[PDB]
């Protein structure tokens, strides 16, 4: 299987098959994903210069689509995602450590990007997860050659956005206005409480995208950038899915996503959610 396509008209009764049996057949789906895209090398990723640079060393970007920096040391624990249209359509990476933060930054300049999605929290139970890679107040600070201000706070019920400039040292001028959609409320390895709150803020997140007029690649982090972060993509392609055609291809967004880094969707409950939310778009439509 590389794709398993749902007609929409079908899609409520398929999905009760799927979870018949204490979700026997969603089980066996999700299953079918596990060595996906696992024929690649992660050579540059786990040489010992690079071992550092890794959050988690089971978690590595694979040669073939992972984002080189420009220089002499060009390695970030960072992964391209193509489009259905176009190369590069989103970058994913794990949450900044000390070490590596000037590296995201540089990242986010060399690619163009103007917006990023962070769907970890810094700190859970207990545990670091990611650094707190932005300024803490509202003064200026460098980040290697770069240098970052925060221009803007708002925080709203389920997520905070944030605006930064960012400029380069050696050009002041010629400043970047770089936006940040942090998701306040989603466990690791779990799912967000409601459908409608991920459904709503990747909503959000598309239409800001789609007058950010053509930018580079959107990043998606979150602790490991696989769990959280593919289960993200996948609901954004899954939801144009359903505003394009008539069938939808859950299993299909997971394996492309799979195929470009390891671990996306990282969870069975994670591919059970993104499930439910379609179930809870396709109803509410039905009678629309
Ligand atoms: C380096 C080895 O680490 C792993 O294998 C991780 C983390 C395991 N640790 C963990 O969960 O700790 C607490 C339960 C106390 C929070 C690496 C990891 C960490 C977080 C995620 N979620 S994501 O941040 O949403 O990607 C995914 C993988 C793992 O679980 O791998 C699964 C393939
Ligand atoms: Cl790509
Ligand atoms: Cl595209
Ligand atoms: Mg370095
Ligand atoms: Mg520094």
């Amino acid at each position: 299987k590389t794709s398993c396509p749902i007609k929409i008209n079908q899609f409520e009764g398929h999905f009760m098959k799927l979870q018949a049996d204490s979700n026997y057949l969603l089980s066996k789906e999700y299953e079918e994903l596990k060595d996906v895209g696992r024929n690649q090398s992660c050579d540059i990723a786990l040489l010992p210069e690079n071992r550092g640079k890794n959050r988690y060393n089971n978690i590595l970007p694979y040669d073939a689509t992972r984002v080189k920096l420009s220089g002499g040391s060009d390695y970030i624990n960072a992964s391209y995602i193509p489009g259905n249209n176009f190369r590069r359509e989103y970058i994913v990476t794990q949450g900044p450590l000390p070490g590596t933060k000037d590296d995201f930054w540089k990242m986010v300049w060399e690619q163009n990007v103007h917006n990023i999605v962070m769907v970890t929290q810094c700190v859970e139970k207990g545990r670091v997860k990611c650094d707190h890679y932005w300024p803490a107040d509202q003064d200026s600070l460098y980040y290697g050659d770069l240098i970052l201000q925060m221009l803007s706070e708002s925080v709203l019920p389920e997520w905070t956005i944030r605006e930064f400039k960012i400029c380069g040292e050696e050009q002041l001028d010629a400043h970047r206005l770089i936006r940040h959609f942090h998701y306040t409320v989603w466990p690791d390895h779990g799912v967000p409480e409601t459908t409608q709150s991920l459904i709503q803020f990747v909503r959000t997140v598309r239409d800001y995208i789609n007058r950010s007029p053509g930018a580079g690649p959107t990043v998606v982090h979150c602790s490991a950038g696989v769990g959280r972060t593919g289960t993200f993509i996948a609901l954004d392609r899954i939801l144009q899915q359903l505003d394009s055609k008539d069938s939808v291809d859950i299993y299909g967004a997971v394996h492309d996503l799979r195929l470009h880094r390891v671990h996306m969707v990282q969870t069975e409950c994670q591919y059970v959610y993104l499930h439910q939310c379609v179930r809870d778009v396709l109803r509410a439509r039905k009678l629309r």
